[PDB]
């Protein structure tokens, strides 16, 4: 236990921390030596100990400047060390803040220079800001050198240096060279993949060689386009400590043949000298595109040239590359082989958790109304990416300055601070910048979480126990399977009428085993079929094996029955090995046009019949919509339910949802001549009178006939 | 050795040492004797003893070509006889040489050529040569007309009489312009498979000779399933189990103490299988079978009427050429689906220890559209280099224009006769078969595959269930017998769900071995759960062709 908690301290002096003389015993300290705290982020400083018997043993007192250059708040655990290697500095070199002399011009050096550094020996590193008080400020400067190094005490006899130009202060705080993994959030499962595979080869190299290995160099992390991929990699480098070296796809492509290769050559260079180093690409597609469509010899040699780099790196040295790509398929194959890029991580559109913590961060510094329902946003936003969820909320702030702008005039330069105290984002500016929002990411197909249960489904337990005897058992109990040698199905086929629940059932079941839903609709199978659409069905498997386990849903997988789509997943079915935890489920209302081969072993041979609710069913599923609008007390939905025979899921919530409206048109009617925020007798006695069916009982009689000769 | 405890290491028999990683001999490589054999005449005799060429007097030959799927080792083949033989290295890269400016690449290639010319026992090992080399009725580009020429000039222009020898490695055969296959050029070819059950545990214990592997270790149940797996896979897979035992003890965590509990685990291995995805299947390949003829039940007289047909004229070339009858090779199976005709043709195949070649419906219908890495042409000439060969035409029936019949009868009838090249074809719609590939000299052999009878079933079943419990005292000819008009795939089926019912009991149990076989209630209620899945009227129709046929 020698890390010791941080604590708040009301003295203000910049190098003196008190500590209990049994926070010395515990490390053995010695009175009159300075101490070295590290927080986080590869932060340190140095501090002079004094005994201050009042603070109870482990309480130390620490101005709250030191901590913020520490970039560490109250309460958090900071580790202390002796200074055994106490020196003093010789040389030191520091340059005052233009925004922190406002008010006051003059030169405070050398006001500063003998009251503050008489004889007292403050210890002193690189970065770190001091105040002084000069006249009637106090002003806070920065240590920009320090000679010899690394970190010395101000002695007298030190010469210290102020020739140059002072600097601003939020530049370095934007200059997104410090990002920690509390600047990410939803991304807990593909951030712990990244440490894994970076942190192990450069923090201890030493597992790899004593278990006889060659570690992993070669990590590939692609996702759909403004998801953090960058951040993420900025985040892990800095957190890592190790050098870093960034380049850049379009800026690489961008200059003439050869200085390209000068670039690439001393890039891996000089990462190799700084060993241990990381080495980070952006959009590889562009400087390593797919050659099946691009001939140019440029590219050509490019890509050349990083491959005999790669190919080239010597066996044992702490370097990692790391590349980023949207399209998984787009790069060239000859990356993706051993030796190369091949820890492949895939990163899809967060969840409501997720996006809750993205939220979180980016509204660290706005001026939040009181009320505000973040959660609410939360659960609204569905398919935001972080980069539209930071697009939203600048928009929000942008209407809130719309709203506050009449009362200033913008002609004039300058505006009363009075009016910017006032400012102030509400729920109604959130609502309406998420009204003029454009998400995109669910415009592909990106794998995302689902937490649908067993309670959303109306029935059909039968079939609720066929398929998790056919499925959650392989996932989570392949050893018997091994024992008895049978291999686990994957093809499974829904078919039955529309709108009976197919989709809920495929997300209830992706749910259960924890994994990744994919969804792919008909009409991208037919674009694919086309080609206008970008990305290929082999690039849907792709992205399914790298997110295993995962289920993929084919609806309206009759659409194309178009044979080379089908040949296409015929091929790359076959190609996917049963012991992978990968299932497809198709969804189809005619299960006739379909190719045989498609039935075929080893594929989707599994068929299960959807009946329509029953009544039971029925009853569930009402109650199941009716949930967050109010309903009339005492009202029985037993009779809708019972004269609703035939009926499927889609017609009893459309009939809910007339209902709904025919309330909330009553609702208006009688404001405008809300005493009846709910739905009474009399609208669902209109909606069961403008009831009907989706299937006719032709179509019924023809399903139940081809189930019967299936199951004959 | 190699022109070299302690003085063991310095004759081989501080970074610098380990990543000069050479002297790659012939230890560190496995199933590839035949090819190692091949490449081993082919290099080190024209090296050693160029004396024996004097003495018979002819020209020994030079140029070699390898090719198979990537990541099979072969730059790593070339670089271990290099070093057996003693002789210096060059490597080349073909898109590196493309990568260079117009005029550099052939400055690169005549100073790599003259420099070890002047240096000259050696090895120019080519690489990708299909890359600076593309066919030419693709590409016709300037520096394309150009690179190509120059080293088409190099190669005429080998001085001969020397110890320069030129290998060349490509994935596929036909991917290059056919000007480099002529005589005094690119001539000995090589073709490299997917290895076999010995040579995927070769390599694994190749591979596995450092890493701490844990106590229970059963290496040849790994080589047993793992199969379509490239050398480049088993390294992968390897690193992924490593990867995996390193993320299960770091739940833990350094003490030196913990790094001593280091082990690879079986657990380790499945859970990288389980991670692992190879990619080779995708690719028509070359392996070799091993299917005993007592494996399949019944089919006697097809049985001897295949030896008729392959065994003898292979095993006893000298009778058919005495009398004449050149071999015959248009054999076609047909019948109900699902009656192992895949199963005969392996057998078949294994009988003249032949390497098996497979081609499904699928990858027709992908050549037919144009959307294929590989054409027919290459499947044909990948036979003839690995021969001898068995090409098996699944679905021929899936081809329903004819351009892809066209190529495949041109492909049949080039082929020399003598060559042990044979062709199988499957499919159970005879009557669409084109009549073009009936005719003699072609696949005029018609095999009809009639169903199991109750014996065939009784032993396929027995042999399904060798490597599963069952319940002491089960008898089986019940089982048989009550199953007349049934296929293998309906047999396999019963098996499964019977298995599928074990595992669902077994699973509530243990929530609850209590049951660590098969009962015979568990087979009764697969069997009342499943019925068979051919129709009368198709059995009519077989037999009715069949009668026709015989007519
Ligand atoms: N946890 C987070 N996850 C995703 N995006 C985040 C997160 N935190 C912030 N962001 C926002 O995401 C964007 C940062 O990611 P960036 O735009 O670099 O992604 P990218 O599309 O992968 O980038 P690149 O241009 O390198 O391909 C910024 O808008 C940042 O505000
Ligand atoms: N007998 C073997 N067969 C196949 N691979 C092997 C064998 N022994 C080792 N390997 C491993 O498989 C890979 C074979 O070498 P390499 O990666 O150069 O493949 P390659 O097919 O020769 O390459 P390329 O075609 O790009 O020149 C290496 O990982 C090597 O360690
Ligand atoms: N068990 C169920 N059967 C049918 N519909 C259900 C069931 N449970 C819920 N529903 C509701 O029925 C509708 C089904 O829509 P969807 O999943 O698109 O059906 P389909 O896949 O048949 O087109 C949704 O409103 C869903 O919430
Ligand atoms: N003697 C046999 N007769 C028929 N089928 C068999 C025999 N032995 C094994 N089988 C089974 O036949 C199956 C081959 O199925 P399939 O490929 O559909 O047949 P085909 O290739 O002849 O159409 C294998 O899975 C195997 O288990």
């Amino acid at each position: 236990d020698n890390m010791l908690l941080v604590d708040d301290a009301i003295n203000d002096d910049n190098s003196v921390i008190a500590i209990n003389s049994n926070t010395m015993d515990k490390l053995e300290l010695f009175r009159g030596d300075t101490v070295l705290v590290k927080g986080k982020k590869r932060k340190d400083t140095v501090l002079i100990v004094l005994i201050d018997d009042e603070l109870e043993d482990g309480a130390c007192r620490i101005n709250r400047v030191v901590r913020n250059n520490l970039r560490i708040r109250l309460g958090d655990l900071v580790t202390i060390h002796p200074c055994p290697d106490i020196k003093y500095a010789t040389r030191i070199s520091v340059l005052p803040i233009a925004d922190t002399i406002e008010g006051i011009t003059g030169n405070l050096f050398d006001v500063f220079l003998k009251p503050y550094f008489v004889e007292a020996y403050r210890p002193v590193r690189k970065g770190d800001h001091f105040v002084v008080r000069g006249g009637m400020r106090q002003v806070e400067f920065k240590v920009v050198d320090v000679e010899p190094e690394e970190y010395a005490v101000v002695a007298q006899d030190t010469i210290i240096h102020w020739e140059g130009e002072p600097i601003n202060r939020e530049d370095e705080e934007n200059n997104m060279n410090e990002v920690g993994y509390d600047d990410i959030g939803g991304c807990r499962k593909q951030m712990a993949q990244i440490r894994e595979m970076v942190e192990l080869p450069l923090r201890h190299p030493q597992l790899f060689k004593a278990i006889g290995i060659k570690p992993p160099r070669g990590v590939l992390m692609y996702g759909p386009p403004g998801t953090g991929k960058t951040l993420m990699a900025r985040a892990v480098a800095n957190e890592t400590g190790a050098f870093f070296f960034l380049i850049n796809g379009p800026e690489v492509m961008s200059k003439m043949a050869g200085e390209s290769e000068s670039n690439l050559r001393k890039a891996f260079e000089e990462a190799e000298k700084n060993a241990p180093a990381i080495i980070f690409i952006d959009e590889i597609d562009s400087i390593a595109p797919k050659r099946d469509k691009t001939n140019g010899e440029v590219e050509r040699r490019v890509v050349s040239q990083l491959l005999t780099l790669m190919d080239g790196m010597k066996a044992r040295s702490n370097v990692v590359v790391i590349a980023a790509t949207n399209r998984p398929n787009s790069i060239d194959p000859a990356l993706r082989r051993f030796g190369r890029f091949d820890r492949e991580v895939d990163i899809g559109i967060p969840d409501a958790t997720g996006r809750l913590e993205v939220l979180r961060i980016h509204t660290k510094n706005m001026k939040l109304a009181d009320d505000v329902d973040l959660e609410a946003l939360a659960a609204e936003t569905h398919g935001y990416v972080g980069a539209d969820i930071a697009s939203l909320c600048s928009e929000a702030a942008m209407q809130q300055i719309r709203e506050k702008m009449d009362l200033i005039d913008l002609d004039e330069d300058e505006i009363d601070a009075e009016v910017l105290d006032s400012l102030g984002v509400t729920m109604d500016n959130f609502r309406f910048a998420l009204g003029n929002s454009n998400p995109s990411a669910l415009r592909e197909t990106v794998v995302e979480s689902v937490n649908v249960t067993w309670d959303d489904v109306g029935g059909l337990d039968e079939i609720k126990e066929e398929l998790k005897e056919t499925v959650e058992y392989p996932v989570l109990h392949p050893d018997q399977y091994t024992k008895f040698g049978l291999s686990p199905s994957k093809g499974v086929l829904f078919y039955g009428p529309p709108g009976t629940g197919k989709t809920l059932l495929a997300k209830a079941v992706a749910t259960e085993v924890s994994a990744n839903f994919i969804s792919v609709k008909g009409p991208e199978l037919l674009s694919m079929w086309y080609g206008e659409s970008e990305s290929n069905i082999r690039d849907i498997f792709d992205k399914a094996r790298a997110a295993a386990p995962t289920v993929v849903f084919l609806d309206e997988l009759d659409s194309i029955a178009s044979d080379r789509v089908v040949n296409q997943l015929l091929t790359e079915m076959d190609g996917m090995n049963a012991k992978k935890n990968v299932f497809v489920i198709g969804a189809t209302n005619r299960p006739d046009q379909i190719d045989p081969a498609i039935l075929r072993p080893g594929r989707l041979d599994q068929l299960i019949y959807v009946p329509l609710p029953d009544e039971n069913a029925r009853l569930s599923i009402l109650n199941a919509q009716l949930r967050k609008t109010p309903l009339e007390p005492g009202l029985e939905l037993t009779a809708i339910a019972k004269a609703t025979q035939g009926f499927s899921g889609a017609d009893l919530l459309y009939i809910v949802q007339r209902a709904a409206k025919y309330a909330i048109k009553d609702s208006i009617e009688a404001h405008r001549q809300d005493p009846v925020p709910y739905i009474t007798k009399e609208h669902f006695a209109e909606a069961m009178k403008t009831a009907k069916r989706s299937v006719s009982d032709a179509e019924l009689r023809r399903y139940e006939a081809y189930s019967q000769q299936m199951k004959a």
